[PDB]
């Protein structure tokens, strides 16, 4: 069913990154692969999603640039699934780099954060069977 | 002499960075300035530097992708200004990241360390008077 170095689980495919990039860097490298950053649909598919990870700050395909939080696919935020980290999102500014937190990493616990889009973080794509 | 927002010190002009960015893009925003990231070419540049340093790590003109250590401008690294952390450089590979560490920045006391050219870092552009 899936590709070779893809894992199956509940009719999508999954690919954990082994190295790191920019969150724009790992959307891109998805879509070449004909799928997209991870979109996180239920509780299930985060259990077997965290359980996976890397011991390392993952992107997932969550982002807020124009204001709103977004999953790439288009699967609607308000009423989907949540894991934020207590105190999270709170697009910070004090690390100095520019703007706030637009890009929504997981903690090796599977909480989510959101964090500066240009670092260099393991990354999972997401395709159907 | 120099333009607005940049700083005059020994027949250079110095433009330190409020904001992060990666190496390949720090080299570009420099380049687009008609300018190149700082090569430290004396330790009273060294000094003058480290003194207006933004209190966060700090890009500098000084990578070795090919293998070798090398300035943006060409000047000799082997003959030339070093001021390494003690231990680097190391070519650390334990980030996990994928491959070591090719990019140079500054420690806020002014040390260097090479590390991974992705990180979002802050950065100095230097030009001729
Ligand atoms: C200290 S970094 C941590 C908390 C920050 C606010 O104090 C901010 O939200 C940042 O996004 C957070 N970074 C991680 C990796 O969780
Ligand atoms: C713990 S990070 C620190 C030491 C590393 C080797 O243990 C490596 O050289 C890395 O480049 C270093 N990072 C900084 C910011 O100096
Ligand atoms: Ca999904
Ligand atoms: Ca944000
Ligand atoms: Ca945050
Ligand atoms: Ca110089
Ligand atoms: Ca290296
Ligand atoms: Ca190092
Ligand atoms: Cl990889
Ligand atoms: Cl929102
Ligand atoms: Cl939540
Ligand atoms: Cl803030
Ligand atoms: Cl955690
Ligand atoms: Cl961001
Ligand atoms: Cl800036
Ligand atoms: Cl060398
Ligand atoms: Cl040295
Ligand atoms: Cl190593
Ligand atoms: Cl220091
Ligand atoms: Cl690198
Ligand atoms: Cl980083």
């Amino acid at each position: 069913s899936c590709p070779v170095n893809w894992v199956e689980h509940q009719d999508s495919c999954y690919w954990f990154s082994h190295s790191g990039m920019s969150w724009a860097e790992a959307e891109k490298y998805c879509q070449l692969k004909n799928a997209h950053l991870v979109v996180i649909n239920s509780r299930e598919e985060q259990n077997f999603v965290q359980k996976y990870l890397g011991s390392a700050y993952t992107w997932m395909g969550l982002s807020d640039p124009e204001g709103a939080w977004k999953w790439v696919d288009g699967t609607d935020y308000a009423t989907g699934f949540q894991n934020w980290k207590p105190g999270q999102p709170d697009d910070w500014q004090g690390h100095g780099l520019g703007g706030g937190e637009d890009c929504a990493h997981f903690h090796p616990d599977g909480r989510w954060n959101d964090d500066v889009c240009q670092r260099p973080y393991h990354w999972v794509c997401e395709a159907g069977l």
